[PDB]
């Protein structure tokens, strides 16, 4: 597709609150959180560690509902 997802731009430790440096946009398979939502993710905490290059999925972010 042309649908991009949010992909971790650095290792994000468990329980870190997301900042814009941590999130890039990439076309990856499977599809994760839409790249369009990166503004809406700042300050939300991840509930597990996300290695560099991992697609951010809905279940990894605390409080995320879309």
């Amino acid at each position: 597709a042309n649908q991009a997802s949010v992909v971790a731009n650095q290792l994000i430790p468990i329980q870190t609150a997301l900042t814009l440096v941590m999130m890039r946009s990439e076309v990856v398979t499977p599809v994760g959180i839409p790249a369009e939502d990166i503004p809406r993710l700042v300050s939300m905490q991840v509930n597990r560690a996300v290695p560099l290059g991992t697609t951010l999925m809905p279940d990894m972010v605390k409080g995320y509902a879309a």
